[PDB]
């Protein structure tokens, strides 16, 4: 029993185990998948039996660290035929074993018989590994509680619904490691630019009612569905979740709406602003707020005279000193810095302003008002959602600890005189390397190393396809955007 | 508790909000849009869960005020970047809205999928009313109205066009961008024409026309009356009579539920004026309206025997005629509206009164003693806002009853009549408002009105770059530019 004997799993984990169990005896489930977040944010993992599963409970499921030391086009980035002396080296294909966490277990109401839950990848030793993502934003929630305090966020994400035409599965469209295959072929389904129309909403709805009745029997907490300013650009927004379960949450939400929109014929993408004609970027903004880990009440409401608590204050000022370091994690798609623009609804700069669009960080709030929160513009669709938090947690918590000023609300965030943002993917990690003190003390140096080395290689990549002009945040969308993230993200 | 800290719902609307949710639950619905007319009387909102509309029975839902500053192809006609020190004063920014639910207004959309529907009133943060809401100048012309002791009774009948989809224009070069119209829907007509009210038309559409008859039906709007209009393809329909606010609700409703119930069908339902497609004649919006006693609920407009007309019901007409100018932007809001502003057509051209008449702006149709005695503005267009164009006629005809306005001589044959003509452009609409602003002004509100009158400005600029002033002259043929703006949305 390596879960025993490591103490891997808490008396709430175990008893829900014992839970999880009677309800795939009841439903008569066959397979359960057992899945983690990569680097990218997207879903690895095996699907296994009930036998397999319950084996699991005790021993793990032993996969390989091969998706980490492979890009999106699985170019090898680290060499994985050479057994390490690992975290100075990074190198080889280690097996490191899949603890299934059976509090997140879920039954998957768009497939046959299947349930679903995540896992925490753990060296053999028992040790955790250091590039799990989950585990990074499991670090973050510790010190944030270690502080006293509880993160509280609103998921609200944008994304583009579209019909399929071809999946691209002809052979000479596959590509070969480091090589992209085709993009999906796909056709609007609604015009727009005409936000927030209720007849856009009932147009879609014969598959959005799908997609909403999938989200709703997964128990996630749905908030909204809305036409967004584009053609075919959705919103869905949810209410509001606590850490860890809702970076776990926002994993499956994406998840859940690309399965069951691909079940239908349909691509949904989070790819920012694919290159497709009348297509306008989308963002995923970050409403979020501490409460007391005691009390539990909003900590960032307001007095009379105030935007925020003097709390929330120091929070908005850690989020914007170091968000020009967290850009590659709030912002990880090269294509992200497309929306690096003014004029845009999207910040290109580190501004705050009290209910406005334009700045990266949006002050909602009224005085007494427990719904007083952040709103950080900054972030992409295709965000690894447990580095997007964790990165909020740090850079908040950060300003907290060291009483850092946001300085003063912009009216006007787009003439206003504050620090640029990066434009391009090589400028945020640039930006970190610089300034590497806060996210290689909270999420790791050897997760940072692997990181920057990891990142610029795409970006190499990419600069090698198109060429540096393409960069240009007011450039066309190029081909390789397309064939990168399209079809995955 | 937003709404009750601002004393924003009535005891009626609180009784409404508990079985609102009471009807949710036991129906077993999932959604429920909560949307709101824009400056177009386009709905715009949100569809939320029921557990989103639960928390906004008490906190309201925010939203931004994005659609108020964009025109129909979201060109950005007021900066929405730079924070206003003085919003009403500036006009710009993006600041944050309420949506404050009205649970009077609840329905089931019987051609959705466990969907509710509510209306909501717009209102800042502060807890005031947001001073651009097409619904509350309508509220606030029934309360002008009200105190002086009367009830507007406004009877809708549109006229509209039928149409099956033969392309939705998807493809993504068919898309636009921000201020650059789309494609339009491709469509074909479904009936031959120019043989006025003929009933194997009615059958012959009925296999669609019944779903929206049931659509309307089972929403509980008062229909009267379905019936083959002289265009082909030109459908009416019409409703009884309902009061105020309600019936500026139910036109909304009406308009929205015809166009759903076609698309979810594959037909295109269009309240464009005058379609650009060949055959097609212009589609008119005539106002019925009356006047009751607030209290004895009984016709003010009921003549004696030498009149067509009671002495109030004179004035009211007086106040309509007087103010058709000022008030031709609310009426008739489309470039393509002015089409119909021709003098052989059953449409007005003129400021003029005249009994049972259709070639007059205001037919009197009454007779002594009967309590259907009304008039009819026949200036209106389909697509008008149903808030704007209601509290105009309110605003106007109010107006000539306190001051007691003369409407003049009935006409015999208006199109030969020497009174004031009504403009014959959406820019001239506007410049009549603008040298006649004062009654708009102080009802409708100042910043409403300047508002307006940029929005409106910026949308013709657009057109005639477009197409130039040779198209704008009434009886020219209909221009892309229209078809690209209207035909798709309206
Ligand atoms: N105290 C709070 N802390 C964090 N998020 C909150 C809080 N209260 C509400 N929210 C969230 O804010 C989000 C609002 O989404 P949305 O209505 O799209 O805002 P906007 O469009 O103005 O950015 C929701 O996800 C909701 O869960
Ligand atoms: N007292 C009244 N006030 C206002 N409208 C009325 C009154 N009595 C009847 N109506 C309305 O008059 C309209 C008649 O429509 P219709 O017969 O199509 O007019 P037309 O005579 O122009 O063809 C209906 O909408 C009906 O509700
Ligand atoms: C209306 S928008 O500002 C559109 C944002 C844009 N798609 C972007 O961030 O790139 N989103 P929201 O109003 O929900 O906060
Ligand atoms: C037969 S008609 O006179 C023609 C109306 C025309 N479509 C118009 O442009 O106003 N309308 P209605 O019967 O409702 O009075
Ligand atoms: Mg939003
Ligand atoms: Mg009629
Ligand atoms: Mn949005
Ligand atoms: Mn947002
Ligand atoms: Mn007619
Ligand atoms: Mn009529």
């Amino acid at each position: 029993d390596f879960i025993t004997k490591n103490n891997l799993w808490t008396n709430e984990q175990r008893d829900a185990a014992d839970k999880v169990l009677a309800e795939i005896d009841s439903l008569g489930l066959e397979m359960i998948r057992l899945s983690w977040a990569d680097q990218y944010g997207l879903l690895r993992g095996k699907s296994l039996t009930v036998a397999s599963l319950k084996s699991a409970f005790k021993e793990g499921s032993e996969v390989a660290i091969g998706p980490f030391f492979f890009d999106l086009v699985s170019s090898m980035v680290f060499n994985l035929f050479t057994t390490a002396g690992f975290e100075d080296e990074l190198s080889g294909n280690p097996t490191v074993v899949m603890v299934p966490d059976p509090t997140t277990f879920k039954v998957l109401p768009w497939a046959d018989k299947t349930g679903w839950m995540l896992a925490d990848l753990h060296w053999k030793s028992g040790e955790p590994f250091p590039l799990c993502p989950r585990g990074i934003m499991k670090k973050a929630v510790k010190s944030l509680s270690d502080e006293g305090y509880l993160f509280k966020c609103g998921i609200e994400l944008e994304w583009y619904l579209t019909k399929i035409v071809d999946r691209s599965l002809s052979p000479e469209s596959l590509g070969a490691p480091g090589v992209q295959p085709d993009a999906i072929q796909v056709q609007p389904v609604a015009q727009g630019y005409s936000v927030l129309l209720e007849h856009h909403l009932d147009q879609v709805d014969d598959i959005m009612s799908k997609v909403r009745k999938g989200l709703l029997e997964l128990n996630l907490p749905l908030r909204s569905i809305e036409d967004e300013w584009a053609p075919s650009q959705m919103e869905t927004t949810f209410d509001v979740m606590e850490g860890l379960e809702a970076a776990d949450a926002a994993l499956l939400i994406k998840s859940a709406i690309k399965q069951i929109c691909s079940r239908h014929g349909y691509h949904a993408t989070f790819m920012c602003k694919p290159a497709i004609n009348g297509f306008f970027a989308s963002g995923w903004h970050m409403h979020q707020s501490l409460v007391d880990k005691d009390t539990r009440k909003n900590l960032f409401i307001p007095s009379e005279g105030e935007v925020l608590s003097p709390l929330g204050r120091a929070y908005a000022g850690g989020l914007l000193a170091n968000g020009s370091a967290a850009s590659s994690f709030t912002t990880p798609t090269v294509n992200g810095y497309r929306r690096r623009q003014p004029y845009s609804l999207a910040p290109d700069r580190r501004a705050w302003a009290k209910d406005n669009k334009a700045a990266m960080v949006r002050v909602v709030s009224a005085t007494g008002d427990p719904a007083s929160r952040i709103e950080n513009r900054i972030g992409e669709p295709g965000a690894n959602p447990y580095l997007y938090m964790a990165s909020q947690i740090v850079s908040g918590l950060d300003g907290i600890k060291n009483k850092k000023d946001p300085g003063e609300l912009q009216e006007s965030p787009y003439d206003a005189q504050v620090p640029m943002l990066p434009t391009t993917l090589a400028e945020a990690l640039d930006a970190l390397e610089h300034d590497s003190e806060l996210f290689r003390s909270c999420f790791g140096d050897t997760f940072i190393k692997y990181w920057l080395q990891l990142r610029r290689s795409e970006w190499a990549r990419f600069l090698d396809a198109e060429g540096a002009e393409a960069a240009e945040p007011t450039g066309a969308v190029t081909q390789w955007e397309q064939k990168e993230y399209f079809n995955l993200l």
